[PDB]
DNA sequence: TATATATATATGTGTATATATACACACATACATATACA
């Protein structure tokens, strides 16, 4: 690590903090992405969202999904 | 001109809340302006 400080290279990893976060993180190319968790059931046409991505407010997400009429043509009722 | 309304203001010490602007940038939503056509 002293050699790496002298010559500006990396040895030890440095990952993002997933503490208190129940989705999952993936490194694609030059950036990380954060993923939330759904749960599907075709017997009732229900998807159950159980996790949002990092630092996403809940009511802002729900009001953002209601303004896209491209998505409103496929869903009927949304309950928190 | 008279007897009679019903709404209206201001004082101190209290109880509750509202709203405009700057600054950067990744991201989302709305056309619309053409360009092959058709």
């Amino acid at each position: 690590l002293h050699y790496a400080i002298k010559h500006k290279i990396t040895i030890l990893p440095l990952r993002p903090s997933n503490y208190n976060f129940k989705g999952h993180l993936k490194r694609f190319g030059q950036y990380y992405y954060s993923y939330g968790t759904y749960v599907i059931s075709e017997q009732r046409n229900i998807i159950t969202i159980t996790e949002l991505p990092l630092r996403v407010p809940t009511v802002a997400y729900i009001e953002s999904i209601k303004k896209s009429s491209n998505r409103m043509t496929f869903i009927e009722e949304i309950i928190d």
